């Protein structure tokens, strides 16, 4: 019946983007990543012949410099790193910077996890909702100086992401020397919940310790691009849920 | 007005369990991070003198030894591979396992994240319904050969998610040298669409490329997971939501 046909031709539909997606990725970075691991090869082993470096410790040396990684951005289990932490681990953005090493603490960590996502989304939904509501009325009130459309809703909404987008973008570049197409990209990952970790903000120079405001700004800036998100996404999407 | 009553009351509650999680993080990991600084300076202050590596030559060796940790697992840009990383993206996860290097690369995954995420929530929400009716038709079936309450469901849901749990930790601990509480961890990270990273599957000699079974166990394992915590989320948030 419609149901069954409409859930089996959605997965048709997921799995040919899919494959597309794959098709495209591999056909645009298989050269790239080829050329990468020889580039990086060779210069591991003209490395390894110069020092003569035993091939025993070139692990030892390389566990410890991986484990060592979040380590050289300084404390990362201060107050500030905690919050920083708890924030990812309630809006699911997993940045992997830091990570519990305790049994005891990945536990807790499920539990907070368990006990605070529900909340969070219920929380954005409000805030959201609450934005579309003034924003709605502050287009009435404009119109009125100068009825709205969904259109006209739409459009207003994403001109507002694309503005806070920028303005995230080039906040973050002219604070921590990065492109302004690397900070909206990473912007936009932050934004989107997936959270690569490949770009993490607060881990220069012990920023997290001595740019109180900064991280304020920061923290500031992530709820309301999330908050902004939250409304774009409901009310593009909740009417096609139920 | 209530609205506003609510939406600041909602505000209140998630400062205090942020608050409250980073103090226990902090009080439960200062003193682990402090001592791992501490083992792993030592170690590697050895490491340098004895075998008086240069400190220029160091930074070089950190930067290959980071850009060269994804190419350690194999060739992470083939089908299989871009088949994964697709999978990650669409639904959220962000491993970072592997990244785009390119800005066009980078420009078509941020187009593609834009425009399948709305379709594999669309996708999930279906199924998870579906899933839900399955379920309460086999309860009605169940309880006619030995009505049905809220309590209920809620119970068998909770019941369902505990034993896939139990058995993807069980599949990934037997098959990738994990402890069961580490495959647990995993899992529930996996589901939660959070994405730390600490844990990745399919990296160890090269499995996405010898092993097919394995990586299609795993898709199905996490597209059913998936399913599951949505169905999950529709029945406990959903009510509140709207
Ligand atoms: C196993 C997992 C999925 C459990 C998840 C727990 C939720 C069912 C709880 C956790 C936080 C709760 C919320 C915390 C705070 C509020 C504000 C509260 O508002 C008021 O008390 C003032 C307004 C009014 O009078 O309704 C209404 C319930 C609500 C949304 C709660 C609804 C139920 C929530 C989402
Ligand atoms: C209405 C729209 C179009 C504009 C919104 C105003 C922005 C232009 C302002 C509002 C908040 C400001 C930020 C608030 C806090 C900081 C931290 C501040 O950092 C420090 O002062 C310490 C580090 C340093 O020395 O740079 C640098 C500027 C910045 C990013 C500010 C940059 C300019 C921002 C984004
Ligand atoms: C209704 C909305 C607008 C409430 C917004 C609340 C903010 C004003 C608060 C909430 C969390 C606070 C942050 C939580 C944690 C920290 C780390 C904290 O760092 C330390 O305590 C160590 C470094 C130092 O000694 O300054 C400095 C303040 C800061 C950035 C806080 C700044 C003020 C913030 C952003
Ligand atoms: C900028 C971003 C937010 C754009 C997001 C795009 C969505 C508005 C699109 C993308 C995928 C679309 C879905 C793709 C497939 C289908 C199945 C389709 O079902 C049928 O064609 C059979 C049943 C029927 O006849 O209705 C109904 C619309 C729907 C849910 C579409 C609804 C609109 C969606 C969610
Ligand atoms: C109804 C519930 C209670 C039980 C569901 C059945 C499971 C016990 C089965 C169903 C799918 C099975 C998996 C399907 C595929 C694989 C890949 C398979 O890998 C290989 O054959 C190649 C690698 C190797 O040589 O180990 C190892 C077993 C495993 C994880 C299987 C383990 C047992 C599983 C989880
Ligand atoms: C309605 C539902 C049940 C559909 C489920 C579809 C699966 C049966 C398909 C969809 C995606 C497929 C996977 C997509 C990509 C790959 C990588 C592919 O690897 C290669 O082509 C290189 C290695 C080799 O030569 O085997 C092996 C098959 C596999 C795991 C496929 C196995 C079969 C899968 C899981
Ligand atoms: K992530
Ligand atoms: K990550
Ligand atoms: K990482
Ligand atoms: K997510
Ligand atoms: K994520």
């Amino acid at each position: 019946k419609r149901q069954n046909v409409r859930t089996l031709s959605l997965i048709v539909c997921t799995f040919t983007y899919l494959l597309v997606g794959a098709a495209v990725f591999d056909a645009l970075e298989s050269d790239h990543e080829m050329r990468e691991e020889e580039k990086l090869k060779a210069e591991e082993i003209r490395i390894k012949g110069k020092y003569n470096i035993s091939s025993e410790d070139y692990r030892q040396l390389e566990l410890v410099i991986l484990q060592s990684e979040p380590h050289r951005a300084g404390v990362q289990w201060k107050f500030a790193g905690s919050f920083y932490f708890a924030i990812t681990v309630i809006t699911t953005i997993g940045y992997g910077h830091a990570a519990p090493g305790t049994d005891a603490g990945k536990a807790f960590c499920m539990f907070y996890a368990v006990l605070g996502i529900p909340l969070t989304l219920v929380m954005f939904q409000s805030l959201g909702e609450r934005m579309n509501t003034f924003v709605r009325y502050l287009l009435k009130r404009i119109k009125k100086c100068c009825d709205v459309s969904m259109e006209n809703m739409v459009t207003v909404g994403f001109f507002s992401c694309m503005g806070t987008l920028c303005i995230g973008a080039a906040a973050f570049s002219q604070c921590e020397e990065w492109s302004f197409f690397h900070a909206y990209y990473y912007c936009f990952i932050t934004l989107t919940t997936i959270g690569f970790g490949d770009y993490v903000a607060l881990q220069t120079k012990g920023a997290l310790q001595k740019k109180p405001l900064y991280v304020a700004f920061s923290f500031m800036y992530i709820l309301v691009g999330l908050t902004v998100i939250g409304a774009f996404l409901n009310l593009v999407v909740l009417r096609f849920l139920t």
